[PDB]
């Protein structure tokens, strides 16, 4: 029974606990700008 | 009976301990990349 002449399906392949993840996101500046809390959709000043 | 008459048949040289050796293995990067190990053929991630 080579392996050049069966079916797939008698050879189960490793499963590796690994996970290839290439993104990547820019540093952020909001910490630099002023904060301001409210609580309706329009404000003055 | 004298060397330059005699043939060199009749001395035997003494026989040292140390074995010269000139070649080098450069040293190697396998140590940096990341290390997996699989006990079958084939592996998925």
């Amino acid at each position: 029974f080579e392996a050049s002449t069966i079916g797939p399906a008698f050879f189960t392949p490793q499963v590796l606990a690994l996970e290839v993840d290439c993104n990547i996101e820019c540093a952020s500046l909001l910490d630099l700008y002023g904060q301001i809390e409210v609580s309706r959709s329009t404000f003055t000043y």
